[PDB]
């Protein structure tokens, strides 16, 4: 079953602005992607600190981070605290503090950047400066893994999800852009994810697939 809901009026306005108009350090979205893992790391260890057994969906906090270049897929999943159905409707289609709605109006007028989307809670949007399609896996203790799926256009969609669980965590699937295919060259995202991972707590992986035929 497949269950469609209409984007809130300025998450539509924040993402037509970053897929239509332009910016020049993409790059940041990896920063705030990665942040929003760190972020729900540190909401399951706090929720552990008072019951260790919420972590028994999946002992490890960490980041994994997995370009695909035969995919043109950038993936990077965490075992935080996971979305509910509830949780992803509320995080991936509105907006809650009235702060961030004026936010979008600083920004819209180009007085505020990009760069600066993270400050209130809409991160997640500047995955769009590389991807024309972005896929969310999510799994809460308190819930079944659902997956959640936009290419913008004012609407997204929210199913349960049959592919690979997760324990416990967030899975993001990002379809890059053809421009943007680079990213997921070794040395490039490495020192990308480097940059913008100095001061997480928690281990971030990164995987590389080679392919070679035998010879």
């Amino acid at each position: 079953q497949v269950e469609r809901f209409t984007f809130q009026a300025e998450i539509n306005q924040l993402m037509s602005l970053i897929i239509n108009t332009f910016y020049s350090n993409k790059e940041v979205f990896l920063r705030e992607l990665i942040s929003n893992a760190s972020d729900a790391l540190d909401k399951i260890r706090y929720q552990s600190l008072t019951d260790a057994s919420v972590l028994e969906s999946k002992t490890e906090l960490e980041i994994k981070i997995i370009p695909d270049k035969t995919a043109k897929t950038l993936t990077l999943i965490d075992s935080g605290i996971g979305m509910t159905k509830t949780d992803m409707v509320k995080n991936l289609g509105t907006i809650a503090r009235s702060g961030t709605k004026n936010f979008m109006e600083q920004l819209q007028s180009g007085a505020a950047d990009i760069s600066m989307i993270g400050q209130f809670g809409v991160g997640f949007y500047s995955a769009y400066l590389v991807a024309d399609t972005v896929i969310v896996h999510s799994k809460n203790n308190d819930d079944e893994q659902y997956v959640w799926e936009s290419s913008a256009g004012g609407e997204f969609t929210i199913a349960l999800d049959h592919t690979e669980p997760l324990g416990r965590g967030t899975k993001i699937v990002l379809h890059m852009k053809e421009d943007q295919l680079d990213y997921l060259d070794e040395t490039k995202i490495k020192n990308l994810v480097k940059k913008h991972s100095e001061f997480i707590q928690y281990p971030i992986s990164l995987l590389t697939i080679k392919e070679k035929e035998v010879d």
